[PDB]
């Protein structure tokens, strides 16, 4: 059987489970998956069920997918409801700071001002501000409406102990917990802040926008940014306490059936979802109110396979819910690197010991993996290549310091003297060698110029075949590679072709064009490079191509390069980015100027970490045209991790 065990935590959920199982096995081929019920006590029986191999799947609200993804459970997130409309899908809710414009105070100088909530206990007005805030409330924490009620002067915040508490119901006398109270619930705790009784109000990123419907209105409300700007109401997606998902199918990490609930729940939404018209609809119940299902959803999504629970509730979020279950308080601390490799590693443990402390070493197993630790802070830095900085920027980190060697490298396009046919103006049909695809001096500029002019992606069919490591293994451009088994054209050190000097290696053993930086000829060559594939060439025997048409000396490649390449840069959280800063300067001055093997943690031709000023974005150090590119060549990109990231925020 291909059956997905349905959890259900009431007996009306019980009844609309069957029904659904049944109705189903009418539109569901025999070799289809098919539905059973279990009925446990709560949501958390629920997950654990799940977890112990009784259940398959169940829907859960953002706390309890929290919960779900802690250990022993290890549930993850499979497929999202959305809300709204099928041509905009809505999948997540921002939580927001409203203040007034010219109030003059950042998120860090909440103390002392007066607040409004939604209510006490609600995600956006409450459990996400209030968790945030965690450490700077006053000791002792406990009872937490304590704590709040000796953090803000006075505060409208519904439902609150005001017996105990009075302070907590100063704009809002009594604390009522209904709509009597004009300032309940989200147009309540709006209102209070727009009335002039409270300096913030902590409600959703659409509560603005359902209040005030004019933009003239709107412009005299700000947002508090965490990183201590503000920023128009209408910029949540950039400031924002926290991004939370509405309602979200789970299931265990390991052992699925995720395929399977995708399959079952794809083909409802199909037959029995939002205006289907059967006698059973998915969204609704007779029974009662937001069965297995909110009844507002207009169906479901698939969650991208690479996103773990942290990742999809996010940083923000989860810091908020770790303060509040966990209640713990600190007294820069060390900078956790990411190693990618036994020789990263090694050299990083070294490094480690010898900063005394304030380095520490995290691995993973690959570049990906280390940007998702980064960003939920099981890791804090590392350097990356251009085409990895845009990644991590689309997953909300950003760039620090830049690598320096001596503005930054040449891209620049590599051939035998011998056939002196290539040209720029013409590579269709020739071979073609990448250090890999995705990364600047190989992917990015290159096939981002050529992009311009042929206007499709699929540089498969413009290339007669090629090596471009990380290319899907049977495409031409994995033709030329010379990895054996399972390494033949990955993206790593066991494929020989892989990275600069195995792009220009792959030019002089089998391809026509090497797309590579300006140094990489000259270090392989005048038997400087003693590997018996480089020891006997000399510089003289290649050219450049430059963008004129013509061709030029390796040497003259200022005036015949693609065009100037980003640096390398190291990535961190704009929470660490300060502290980044600062133990890096302070440690390059210690081990810089003044690897066992090649291009460990920084590239080695590296002379010291630069300070960025004003270029602290992915979009403002990368430049413009290089992100444009990249856009354009997302339409054929492969990679994982930027598609649950932008699953997130599009
Ligand atoms: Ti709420
Ligand atoms: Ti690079």
């Amino acid at each position: 059987d291909k059956t997905v065990r349905w959890c259900a935590v009431s007996e009306h959920e019980a009844t609309k489970c069957q029904s659904f199982r049944d109705h189903m096995k009418s539109v569901i081929p025999s070799d289809g998956p098919s539905v059973a019920c279990v009925k446990k006590a709560s949501y958390l029986d629920c997950i654990r069920a799940i977890a112990a191999n009784e259940a398959d799947a169940v829907t859960l609200d953002a706390g309890l997918v929290y919960d779900a993804y802690l250990a022993p459970n290890n549930l993850k997130p499979v497929v999202a409801e959305f809300y709204g409309s099928k041509e905009d899908p809505q999948t997540f809710y921002y939580a927001v700071a409203v203040v007034k414009k010219d109030s003059g105070f950042q998120m860090n100088q909440l103390r002392g001002k007066k607040s409004c909530h939604t209510g006490l206990g609600r995600s956006a007005g409450w459990n996400i501000p209030i968790g945030l805030l965690y450490c700077d409330l006053p000791e002792p924490r406990k009872p937490l409406e304590k704590a709040v009620a000796n953090f803000f002067s006075g505060s409208c915040a519904p439902c609150a102990d005001g017996t105990d508490f009075p302070q907590l119901c100063q704009l809002c006398p009594g604390c009522g917990c209904s709509t009597l109270n004009q300032y309940f619930g989200y147009s309540g705790a709006f209102k209070c802040l727009k009335d002039g009784a409270g300096d913030v109000a902590f409600v959703k990123h659409s509560t603005i926008f359902e209040n005030l419907a004019n933009k003239a209105d709107r412009d005299q409300y700000e947002l508090l940014c965490l990183d201590n700007t503000r920023k128009p109401v209408d910029e949540y997606k950039d400031c924002h306490l926290a991004q939370v998902p509405s309602h979200t199918v789970v299931a265990r990490s390991m052992g699925g059936k995720e395929d399977l609930i995708w399959e079952l729940l794809n083909q409802a939404q199909e037959h029995f979802g939002k205006d289907k018209s059967k006698e059973f609809q998915l969204f609704s119940s007779p029974h009662g109110k937001d069965l297995l299902f909110k009844d507002s959803a207009h169906g479901f999504l698939k969650v991208p396979p690479r996103m773990d629970a942290k990742m999809y509730l996010g940083y923000e979020y989860v810091t908020a819910i770790r303060n509040l279950r966990e209640g713990t308080c600190p007294e820069c601390k060390p900078v956790k690197w990411c190693a990618l490799s036994h020789h990263e590693r090694l050299k990083c443990d070294e490094w480690s010991v010898n900063s005394v402390g304030k380095i520490e070493c995290v691995s993973a197993e690959t570049t990906e993996d280390c940007i998702a630790k980064i960003m939920n802070g099981e890791a804090d830095a590392m350097s990356l290549d251009g085409g990895f900085v845009y990644i991590a920027g689309k997953c909300g980190l950003v760039p620090v310091l830049a690598e320096n060697y001596n503005a930054g490298y040449f891209a620049v396009a590599v051939v035998k003297k011998s056939a002196s046919d290539l040209t720029w103006d013409n590579l269709k049909g020739k071979k073609s060698c990448h250090t890999a695809v995705g990364r600047t001096a190989g992917w990015n500029i290159p096939m981002g110029l050529l992009y311009n002019k042929i206007n499709h992606c699929r540089f498969d069919e413009f290339f007669s075949e090629g090596c471009a490591p990380g290319s899907k293994k049977d495409s031409s451009l994995c033709k030329l590679c010379m990895g054996s088994g399972l390494n033949l054209c990955e993206p790593n050190n066991k494929e020989g072709y892989y990275g600069y000097t195995g792009a220009f290696r792959c030019l002089v053993e089998k391809g026509d064009v090497a797309f590579v930086k300006h140094q990489t000829v000259p270090q392989n060559t005048g038997g400087k490079n003693p590997d018996p594939w480089a020891k006997n060439l000399n510089e003289k025997d290649y050219e450049l191509l430059c963008l004129d048409g013509t061709r030029k000396p390796v040497e003259e490649y200022a005036n015949c390069h693609l065009a100037r390449a980003p640096n390398h840069a190291v990535v961190t959280r704009k929470d660490k980015e300060a502290c980044v800063h600062k133990i890096l300067r302070q440690q390059q001055h210690l081990f810089g100027s003044n690897s066992e093997t090649k291009d460990l943690l920084f590239r080695d031709d590296t002379v010291c970490l630069a300070k960025l000023h004003d270029r602290n974005t992915y979009e403002k150090y990368l430049g413009e045209e290089y992100v444009k590119a990249v856009g354009n060549l997302r339409k054929c990109s492969t990679s994982s991790l930027l598609e649950a990231c932008t699953f997130r925020r599009p």
